[PDB]
RNA sequence: UGCUGUAAAGCUGGGUCGAACGGCCUCUAGUGCAGAUCUUGGUGGUAGUAGCAAAUAUUCAAAUGAGAACUUUGAAGACUGA
C-alpha cells in the first residue's frame, strides 16, 4: 500500500442488500426496505430467505471508509479544495466532482500532482 | 465504469442534454408508497382471438381510374307486389 499501512480490509458482506420481491415486480425498487408484514417469511428469517442488514455486518473501525488502495476519499470541486488534504496525502485521496468543467478539471489534476495528492478519477474528460 | 456506508443512501466513469444548481451551520413543511374493489393518465396478456351469419340474389361486358366484388352505362336474372 502506497498509503499509510492498515490491516487487511475485510468486508463482511460484499453483495448488495436487495429488498424482498424487488426481483418480482417492476414497482418494487431494490433500495433496501424492512418487511413489516405479520406473516412475512423474510421478517421471520426462514431458512433459505435473503440476508438482511444488521449492525453485526459493520466494518472494522480501523479500515472503515477506505477504498481498496487504502485511502479515504474526499470530494474536490475546485483548486482551493485540495488544501485540506495537504498534510494528509498518504491517507486521503481527492475525487473531482462530476460537475467540474473540463478546463478547471485540468487545473485540479495539475495542482494535485504538484502537491503529491492522489486522485481517484483522473480519466474524467 | 467503478468507490463508500450494516442500511436509509452518498460519490464517481461513459452517453444524452441545454440553464441553472450544490456542500456546510441552522430554520421550516402540503416531506419519503406496493397495496386502500385508492385517484388520473398511460400500457399489456387475452389476440390477429370472439367475431363482421335476420330482411330470397346476383351475373357478363364496356367506360372511368394508379388501383374496381362494391362507381357509372348497357345486357340480364330477381324482389317489393298499390
Amino acid at each position: 500500500a502506497t498509503s499509510v499501512p492498515h490491516p487487511k480490509i475485510v468486508k463482511k458482506y460484499t453483495k448488495k442488500f436487495k429488498r424482498h420481491h424487488s426481483d418480482r415486480y417492476h414497482r418494487v425498487a431494490e433500495n433496501w426496505r424492512k418487511q413489516k408484514g405479520i406473516d412475512s417469511c423474510v421478517r421471520r428469517r426462514f431458512r433459505g430467505t435473503i440476508p438482511q442488514p444488521n449492525i453485526g455486518y459493520g466494518s472494522n473501525k480501523k479500515t472503515k471508509f477506505l477504498n481498496p488502495a487504502g485511502y479515504k476519499v474526499y470530494l474536490v470541486k475546485n483548486v482551493k479544495d485540495l488544501d485540506v488534504l495537504l498534510l494528509h496525502t498518504k491517507s486521503y485521496a481527492a475525487e473531482i466532482a462530476s460537475s467540474v468543467s473540463s478546463r478547471k478539471r485540468v487545473e485540479i489534476v495539475a495542482k494535485a500532482k504538484k502537491l503529491g495528492v492522489k486522485v481517484t478519477n483522473p480519466k474524467g474528460k
